[PDB]
């Protein structure tokens, strides 16, 4: 459709995105849970909660549960976006997951610029849009068939715990679900079927731990997923072929980024 450079230098960000990683590969996987929380407000039968606007920068949507921690995620790009004051909050965010999982090894993601801010709260959707890690696979079908995906889209979004980890701070979760969590592969689907859960006593909300070695671990909503008989038909071949998972998550992740956008462009070569 609409080809056109944008108002700002996107092959100098990209590299700064990058240099930001290089210092602390940290951010890289906080990046992926930003922008999915700045999508994951949508309602596709409501048309509402003003997804991909940076409304997070505001009140009430930047105080929810399922939200704190990210304030390091958004306070992180502070300067990138003195930088390059022609890009909107909306596309630095998009834009910084999509270099950080170039970066840390997963696919290319095809990324559109054009979003537009949220001038205040007004337009900030309820909460309980984002979902509860407490909860199983038919909550887990409620939110991602609210936002729009299918089964094998859910599936493959929730393969992005990949990479990063929990911290007791932001959600009293804590620790890696793999051993390579600043790398983006299928291994999320790797360690849920290769190995044991159980239940870890030392943390107060309830998750489990890898029989093996103890240091990985699951939230509830993850392990839904193979209590979730169609969900562990799909993690099964993610599992099994890296590209097939590689590629479903390329389309959904790109798809998450523009629910709720009009108008974007893709960038010229
Ligand atoms: C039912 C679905 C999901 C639930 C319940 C869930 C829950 C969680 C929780 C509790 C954390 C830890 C937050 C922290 O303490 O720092 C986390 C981390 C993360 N999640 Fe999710 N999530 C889900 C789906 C997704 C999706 C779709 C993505 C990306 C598309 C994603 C990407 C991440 C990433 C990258 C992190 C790591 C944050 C960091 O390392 O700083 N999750 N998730
Ligand atoms: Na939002
Ligand atoms: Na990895």
């Amino acid at each position: 459709k609409v080809t056109e450079a944008p108002p700002f230098d996107v092959n100098s960000l990209r590299r700064d995105i990058e240099e930001i990683l290089s210092e602390d590969m940290s951010k890289g996987p906080l990046f992926v849970r930003l922008a999915w929380h700045e999508a994951g407000s949508w309602d596709c039968r409501k048309k509402d909660g003003s997804p991909n606007s940076a409304s997070m920068r505001f009140h009430p949507e930047c105080s929810y549960a399922g939200n704190k921690g990210l304030d390091k995620g958004r306070n992180a790009l502070e300067s990138l976006k003195k930088k390059y004051p022609k890009i909107s909050y909306a596309d630095l965010w998009s834009f910084a997951a999509v270099v950080s999982i170039e970066a840390m090894g997963g696919p290319e993601i095809p990324w559109r610029w054009g979003r537009v801010d949220a001038k205040d709260g007004s337009v900030c959707g309820p909460d309980g849009r984002l979902p509860d890690a407490s909860r199983m696979q038919d909550h887990v079908r409620d939110v991602f068939s609210r936002l729009g995906f299918n089964d094998e889209e859910t599936v493959a979004l929730i393969g992005a715990h990949t990479c990063g980890e929990c911290h007791l701070e932001n959600t009293g979760y804590v620790g890696p679900w793999t051993h390579d969590k600043y790398g983006f592969d299928n291994s999320f689907f790797t360690e849920l079927f290769g190995n044991e859960w159980m239940l870890n006593p030392n943390v107060k909300k309830m998750q489990f731990m890898d029989k093996t070695t103890n240091r990985l671990m699951m939230l509830p909503a993850d392990v839904s997923i193979l209590l979730d008989d169609k969900y562990r038909s799909i993690a099964k071949k993610y599992a099994d072929d890296n590209d097939y998972f590689c590629n479903a998550f390329s389309k959904a992740y790109q798809k998450l980024l523009e629910v709720g956008t009009t108008d974007l462009k893709s960038l010229p070569a």
